[PDB]
């Protein structure tokens, strides 16, 4: 009965008739960790990580509710949820069940990401490979560039021959997830108040408005009780933002911020932090204006920063070691957080999900028998790049932010 909703003034969420602020984290590996041992999970570790996240004041996990095989491909989650179109690894699906049940035990809500533009869960590029029947995806390594790969995966919604077939497969997947019976608590996912929203995909890259319209309407019809979200970075201009978010069945807006990936921040520069702080600040103000123009909420649902590489810039390994401090990352988080708490108390921002909780995982630990080093960084990126570990100094900063935002949520209730 406890479904997350949009406030009637459209400026925030509500739960139980009261304002609801997103004290969130990214936990995309939750499904795989929740699996039984036999499918490469570590359920006790997953229960421990959700418990840790509860102690840090987290009320919301953005999770991954898709991943595509075949299981021989590099740079992606293994074992996948859907190794072939319409065929599922039941062991991985049960992990999604346990993830939702454990989140249930902790009164947390989930953002369910139903696909992925990028290679790390197979994603749109894998659907394209399925349709064209050519499994040699142009992964962005060696001589192949990110926009060669982008142009390939975008065929998913841009190619008038591939798109109808790719989307038929994608919709079969959306349906399968929304109609899943949780094998642990008996709930069908579309009627599970633990799920806050269905999210079309991780980071659609210049997708057409008609595609956002068609997919949001499919997801809403499939689960009329649930909010729907686009998964957009909002890294371009206000029109790009509107193309994704200006749709009756897109309920709130998101943004992602990646300073290093985008060339704004150089983690190996002891002097490099101010560029990143300034960028983030202008980023939050402007995206906040974009949301308010649609009279829709906004969550910064993924943002990250590297460890202090600058303390030893000549050594590439040092940047990924857990023992490396995170003084830049902690400042950057804290300034982002303080600005979000400030905007939220003005009814102009709804919270955030740091990218990403690594928990007990560690970038120094050996891969499991499936070749996975589970933590917050997906397998197309260096292990340990962005992960927040259970005992990093960044935890106190997240914990403080969740308390601050919860204070704000109480002040908007009275």
């Amino acid at each position: 009965f406890a479904f997350v909703k949009i406030a009637s003034d459209g400026k925030g969420f509500t739960r139980y008739g009261e304002p609801y602020l997103i004290r969130g984290a990214n936990y995309w590996q939750g499904m795989n960790l929740g699996a039984d041992d036999c499918s490469g999970g570590d359920r006790k570790r997953m229960e421990l990580e959700i418990k840790q996240m509860a102690e840090m004041g987290i009320n919301n996990l953005r999770v991954m509710a898709s991943s595509e095989g075949p299981d021989d491909q590099p740079y992606r989650m293994r074992p996948s949820m859907m190794p072939q179109p319409g065929k599922y690894n039941e062991g991985v699906f049960v992990g999604l069940d346990y993830l939702l049940d454990t989140m249930d035990r902790y009164n947390m809500t989930a953002v369910m990401t139903l696909g992925n533009f990028w290679q790390w869960s197979g994603g749109f590029g894998q659907y394209v490979a399925w349709i064209t029947g050519n499994q040699t995806i142009p992964y962005p390594v060696g001589d192949v560039t990110y926009d060669e790969f982008t142009q390939f995966a975008a065929r998913f919604y841009n190619d008038s021959e591939i798109a109808p077939k790719a989307n038929k497969l994608f919709k079969d997947h959306i349906y399968t997830v929304q109609n899943r019976r949780n094998t642990v608590n008996g709930k069908i996912y579309k009627e599970d108040p633990v799920i806050m929203s269905w999210q079309i995909a991780n980071e659609p890259q210049e997708a057409p408005a008609s595609w956002f319209e068609e997919i949001s309407t499919f997801i809403k019809k499939g689960a009329p009780k649930h909010l729907v979200s686009a998964g957009l970075e909002s890294k371009l201009d206000e029109y790009d933002f509107d193309r994704a978010h200006d749709h009756k069945n897109i309920d709130y807006t998101t943004c992602h911020c990646w300073v290093e990936n985008w060339g704004i921040y150089d983690p190996a520069d002891p002097d490099g932090l101010p560029h990143a702080n300034e960028y983030m600040h202008d980023f939050l103000e402007s995206r906040s204006k974009w949301a308010a123009q649609l009279n829709k909420p906004i969550v910064m649902e993924a943002f990250g920063m590297a460890r202090d590489a600058w303390r030893n810039p000549e050594d590439e390994t040092y940047k990924y070691l857990p023992s490396t401090p995170t003084s830049h990352k902690d400042e950057y988080y804290q300034k982002a957080f303080n600005q979000i708490v400030s905007l939220a108390s003005n009814r102009s921002f709804s919270g955030s999900n740091f990218w990403a909780y690594g928990g007990e995982g560690r970038s120094t630990y050996p891969p499991n028998p499936y070749g996975m080093v589970w933590l917050g960084d997906p397998p197309h990126e260096p292990h340990g790049w962005y992960s927040v570990y259970s005992n990093d100094t960044t935890v106190q900063i997240i914990k403080d932010y969740n308390a601050n935002l919860l204070k704000v949520q109480k002040e908007l209730s009275k």
